[PDB]
């Protein structure tokens, strides 16, 4: 896409070469902001073959509030393998904190559910919030949260969301990231009667790792296609009862994929 | 400044009319971003005199870790009158968060304390972050937390700073923030023995109130000056032992102040 192409150059442009915490190595630039009008379209990368059937599975399973890849097996989704422990377990990573934040008098909080009864209730509200940098429990997650904070707004009967990405690995990651986010406006907008209004994506330590390179520039080498369309085929009860079926994305023609590994 | 200027501009020409929690309301934009590097001059607004002595104190107050606001009145600063309760507390707010965040099982995290350590031995971290958002307190706070989230990056031997402004009074509460965080930054660069590098602003809900707008055609028809520089007179043992006292703000040539109401 436009904005993801343009933001590859900005990094290799004006990234600074870093050492990192596992041995690696990035090129990295600090803050950045972009924004997706999802009437324009779905913002799934064109530029190369990406795996939709994993994004929507791990979003399902962020909303379940599951922290174990167990799910992610049954569907054959393997993107978070490296960093589960014998048994599947991530501690208590986006879903849990998302479903169930826990508080110092033994609460635990549904941000999910707040932000759904805010954006019915009093979509007004400068609150509408979801974190996941539960300071508390950092240490016994696998990784701490990438995608880390994010809000939702409301005007003219549209829904928008502003995500703060910490930490974003620009090749592997941030295609995830954006049509991750895109189909939860999407599923929000739908549950509260709204249309869709942007997404707006802001990265902190925003980087290339070193080993991306060659597949960075062959990706820019590209001309991105028009942009796929999402169509939803079902109002759910809630929006904890959406379905891998209940999704459909049309007209997605994109380049072949380009393979690259992932940092541990 | 320029971009503060450009950014109340923008409010005017973009911003939709919102009903708010105060009843008063607003025009307000969604998603925007703004950097100043820091070795350009001290980002101060010039298009009018910003209550630098309010501002310092504040900050030292954050760090304290303080939620009451006798020592503010102790120093003739009022800024969290409206708020406080008979006994002059705010409840868990931004310095009880910043200095002791407390863990669901009894524990504390000095997230200030956890930032200096990271800088001085992990200064290539993608998580040196400090979160004032936290789900599990926000019913007991006052007001829940404005400048919600900020983070950390060091790059050629300078510190830079995001900070995620959640919701933000352009008028009154923009300039003091700006500042605050820069000043933030200085004072930890100088504690780590880095540079200044950049202060980057992100917004949410960005808004100028409704009873904000004569005096934001005045400032708008004000020509921004060069930037003051911040003198730090003394390097204190710790990043909690400065005083309002070590702070000088060399060429600070402001248009006059301008006085608008809080809405509470
Ligand atoms: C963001 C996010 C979710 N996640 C979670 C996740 C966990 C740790 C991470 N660690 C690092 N260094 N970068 C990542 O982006 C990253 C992402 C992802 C993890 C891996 C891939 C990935 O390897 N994608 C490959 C192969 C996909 C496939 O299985 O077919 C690709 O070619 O896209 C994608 C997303
Ligand atoms: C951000 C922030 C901190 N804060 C905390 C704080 C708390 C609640 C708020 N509520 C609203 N609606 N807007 C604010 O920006 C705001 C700010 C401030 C609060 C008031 C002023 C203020 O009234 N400033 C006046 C007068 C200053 C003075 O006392 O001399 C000014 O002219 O600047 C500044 C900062
Ligand atoms: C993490 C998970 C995600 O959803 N998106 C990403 O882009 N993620 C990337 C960011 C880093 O490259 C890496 C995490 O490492 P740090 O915790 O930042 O050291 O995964
Ligand atoms: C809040 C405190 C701060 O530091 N900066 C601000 O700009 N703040 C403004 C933002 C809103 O105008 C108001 C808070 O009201 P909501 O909680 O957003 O309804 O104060």
């Amino acid at each position: 896409m436009k904005q993801y192409l343009e933001l590859m150059q900005k990094v290799l442009d004006e990234g600074t070469q870093k050492n990192d915490r596992t041995g690696t190595g990035t090129l990295s630039i600090f803050g950045h902001q972009m924004r997706f009008n999802l009437q324009d379209g779905f913002p799934l990368v064109t530029t190369k073959r990406c795996h939709l059937r994993s994004i929507i599975h791990e979003l399902l399973w962020f909303l379940q509030g599951d922290t174990n890849i167990a799910y992610l097996h049954e569907n054959n989704v393997t993107i978070w393998d490296e960093w589960a422990d014998e048994n599947g377990d991530l501690g208590p990573v986006y879903g849990k904190q998302w479903r169930a934040w826990p508080t110092p008098d033994g609460r635990h909080i549904d941000q999910i559910t707040t932000v759904l009864n805010q954006l019915k209730n009093d979509p007004d509200s400068r609150r509408i919030i979801v974190s996941a940098w539960n300071v508390g429990e950092l240490d016994k997650m696998a990784l701490a949260p990438c995608h880390a904070f994010f809000q939702f707004y409301v005007a003219d009967g549209k829904l928008s969301c502003q995500l703060y990405q910490r930490s974003c690995d620009v090749f592997l990651g941030l295609p995830f990231n954006i049509a991750s986010y895109a189909l939860l406006v999407h599923m929000m907008a739908q549950q509260c009667d709204l249309e869709v209004g942007d997404f707006v994506w802001t990265g902190g330590d925003t980087h290339l790792w070193s080993n991306h390179m060659d597949q960075t520039h062959l990706q820019l080498s590209r001309e991105p296609r028009p942009l796929p369309k999402l169509i939803i085929k079902r109002k759910p009860e809630s929006i904890f009862d959406y379905r891998f079926e209940d999704f459909e994305i049309e007209g997605y023609d994109p380049h072949p994929g380009i393979k690259a590994p992932v940092a541990i």
